[PDB]
């Protein structure tokens, strides 16, 4: 239970840290950041409720972390406004990288790469 | 055109309808389905809670519907057990299709394609380390 994918407290820390970091990065409108913040806070509260019920597990926490990251990639790709897709992509990657450093102290680069591929995948579908 | 991210009620109904249908479909273990149902229930409750506060919008709902569908894909692709990846993918796609039909009355094919693409992506990558 040493990572966001196995420890509910660390999953919550990860998502809060991602947002704190993203808030100082370029490419996003106030509206986009509000939307991302609203979503992060709803997913943090949702992991808190499940943890209270003993209803988190590695499999569910993995899927919830992926849900969080996919929804961020989706806002970036679909929501009109702000800077370039490439600026938004770099900003989400830097925010993810700091969220790892703030939690496990170990960046999961393949996961960051995967989220970067999501942004392009979603942008191209829309 | 009307979608699951048009308003909170449609979003919640789509998610519930997806789970109902998937649970009658092949390729999954009881554990994977329990896990998918738990995440679906948490998402619906999140939406009910944002809705009660007037905090939903089409952009936020579209992001949450993606949060939901990605979760489903992640579980299917990565939690060990059940049938083939090919079976899980078509079961997810048929379940999404029915869920549109029961909710809005209209299948959103680009969304179905996105999610089947996610299943592949997530199977290749994993969530390790």
């Amino acid at each position: 239970h040493t990572t966001p994918w196995t420890n509910p407290g660390l999953a919550e820390n990860f998502m809060n840290s991602f947002m704190q970091g993203l808030s100082s990065m370029p490419g996003f409108t106030a509206s986009q950041l509000d939307n991302m913040s609203t979503i992060a806070q709803s997913m943090v509260q949702s992991i808190q409720s499940l943890a209270a019920q003993g209803r988190t597990s590695p499999n569910k926490l993995q899927a919830l972390n992926m849900a969080f990251a996919s929804s961020m990639a989706e806002i970036a790709a679909s929501q009109e406004g702000g800077g370039s897709l490439s600026t938004k992509t770099s900003s989400i990657a830097s925010a993810m990288s700091n969220a790892f450093l703030q939690t496990t102290g170990v960046v999961n680069q393949p996961f960051i790469n995967e989220i970067t591929q999501l942004v392009s995948m979603f942008a191209q579908a829309g």
